[PDB]
RNA sequence: AUAGCACUCUGCAAACACGAAAGUGGACGUAUAGGGUGUGAUGCCUGCCCGGUGCUGGAAGGUUAAUUGAUGGGGUUAGCG
């Protein structure tokens, strides 16, 4: 809805937010969460190699069955819930036998609808079908790449991919990232779009909104001296150079992928 | 420094970073996400130049490193005068 804050301090002027009713306002299911900790950006060394991370509110880790291992018994989704770990929302299963689940909620699902996996499962939203079973010009989500690892691909909010041919062992989809890429018929996808695609409408609209998620201060190049970084020093403000990144590698245009692996699997690259 | 804006890279065993390796962070995240760079609320806006350096794509035309080893020349060695 792009509820926007009116202008009592200078601070809530430009604060944009997306509201969700839906959303179950109760705690989490207790037996699906586990505690998990700040990291800092440092490694089992004690150096940092992340920089600009820091700080932010306590969170607890929800598992979420990417796999979705369980075949042939329904499911009914009970409610929609937040979920801080990741920008999509989350939504609780039951199954006839009484186990309950979380999944990655798609667009448009509610309480009391139903879900499944399978070879066998109807073609609605929510359910997960290998992608050979799948009609032509379909949008989905959740693609996996290996078999029995789990969904990878197209996860975040709003996130698609298009479905564009099958023919073999092969199935052609195209990422939003606009590239066209093959995936083993035998790997599984979900059908529908992720929830919440307006996410990225949000305006922050202040400092701490971003402390809050714990993303520390980013330190211009220029500002530093030469000993720190390679655009340090100078007598007033000057860049004097092709822009490079602290550790010397040129960052505007220059090209980094080196995996040879996977390069038969990739037919169109997006136009880097 | 900041909220906002823009360029560029990264299809996941991601890019990037630490380390001598094992491995670890990025992330128990998946392009509405992550890294680098510049500007710096907001309003109106942001003209010309690709000659130079860089980057990106193509071309297969001239130059050749290891490697390989044609041919030639030389020392010594036999027998003859």
């Amino acid at each position: 809805p792009i509820q926007k804050c009116k202008p009592t301090s200078p601070g809530r002027r430009f604060v944009e937010k997306v509201v969700h009713d839906h959303l179950h306002k109760g705690a989490p299911y207790a037996p699906l969460v586990e505690a998990k900790k700040r990291t800092g950006g440092r490694n089992n060394n004690g150096h940092i190699t992340t920089r600009h991370v820091g700080g932010g509110h306590k969170q607890h880790y929800r598992i979420v069955d990417f796999k979705r291992n369980k075949d042939g018994v329904p499911a009914v989704v009970e409610r929609i819930e937040y979920d801080p770990n990741r920008t999509a929302h989350i939504a609780l299963l039951k199954y006839a036998d009484g186990e309950r689940r979380y999944i990655i909620a798609p667009k448009g699902l509610r309480a009391g609808d139903k879900v499944q996996s399978g070879n066998d499962a109807p073609i609605r939203p929510g359910n997960c079908l290998p992608l050979r079973n799948m009609p032509i010009g379909s949008t989905l989500h959740n693609v996996e790449l290996k078999i029995g690892k789990g969904a990878q691909l197209a996860r975040s909010a709003g996130a698609s991919v298009q479905l564009l041919g099958r023919d073999g062992s092969y199935a052609i989809i195209r990422l939003r990232s606009g590239e066209m890429r093959k995936v083993h018929v035998e790997c599984r996808a979900v059908i529908g779009e992720v929830s919440n695609q307006e996410n990225n409408l949000r305006s922050l609209g202040k400092a701490g909104a971003a402390r809050w998620r714990g993303v520390r201060p980013t330190v211009r190049g220029m500002a530093m001296n030469p000993i720190d970084h390679p655009h340090g020093g100078g007598e007033g403000r000057n860049k004097g150079i092709q822009p490079v990144s602290p550790w010397g590698q040129k960052a505007k245009g220059y090209k980094t992928r080196t995996n040879k692996r996977t390069t038969k699997m990739i037919i169109r690259d997006r136009r880097v």
